[PDB]
């Protein structure tokens, strides 16, 4: 952050945030290019993976900058352009979560995105280290949240909808559909089960049907379904909570 003995000082901490903003703008633009298209092709999907890797590394670097309650670095990121990048990532996460989940071919891209989201939330938590009551960092972070109100709401609804699935699949009223431990259940039984559970609205039910890949027998493995969706939700939502 500050080279005391040197005649000239360069803020590497701020430069890292500048690069993070520059790369998040490119990620948002590439998202907006792929938003209209129904499917993301292989080249775009790999470019997403490469950009997510770069952004994850930058987020880890910022987290290492700010941990060990480094108050100077925390104050520098507080006044830097980090909040705009966080808002952009929040928008991208809120929309790619709803888009990629429906498709069954971008599972790895969804996992990479969830890991990036987890690292962003870890960076925010490290910002909130050594916090004081009515501090400036908390005020700026809540301002960022209020600015990104809709995206956080969509992310939280996503997390709740995929966290209730563990209770749904552990319920006995769903367990009677699969009397054995084979764990393969039909889409018709799945739709009847979630409607009987009645903790899911119609929109949530149809979204969960869409998020489950269909085979020739119209049967799905709810074990792999829940292990794919619940656990990333149980981690990232815990960090957000």
């Amino acid at each position: 952050r500050t080279q005391t003995g040197n005649n000239t000082t360069v803020n590497i901490i701020i430069s890292t945030v500048d690069y993070l903003l520059r790369v998040q703008e490119s990620i948002s633009d590439f998202y907006w290019y792929y938003s209209g298209k129904d499917v993301i092709d292989e080249q775009g999907q790999r470019n997403f993976s490469k950009a997510i890797q770069v952004a994850k590394q930058v987020f880890n670097t910022l987290t290492e900058y700010i941990q060990g309650p480094c108050t100077g670095n925390q104050q520098s990121l507080a006044h830097s352009r980090l909040w705009d990048a966080v808002v952009g990532f929040l928008h991208v996460f809120a929309h790619m979560q709803m888009k990629l989940s429906q498709d069954s071919s971008q599972i790895e891209l969804l996992k990479e995105l969830m890991d990036l989201q987890k690292d962003m939330v870890v960076m925010l938590l490290s910002m909130l280290e050594g916090n004081v009551v009515n501090g400036t960092i908390g005020k700026q972070m809540v301002d960022m949240l209020v600015e990104s109100s809709n995206n956080v709401e969509m992310i939280l609804k996503f997390f709740d909808m995929f966290l209730k699935l563990k209770d749904l699949t552990s319920s006995d009223t769903f367990k009677e559909y699969d009397p054995d431990g084979k764990g393969v259940i039909s889409k018709r039984d799945f739709h009847k089960a979630m409607e009987s559970h009645k903790h899911y609205t119609q929109s949530e039910t149809e979204f969960l049907l869409s998020c489950a890949e269909t085979d020739e027998n119209e049967t799905l493995d709810y074990e792999e379904f829940v292990k794919r969706f619940h656990e990333p939700a149980k981690d990232i939502g815990f960090n957000v909570a």
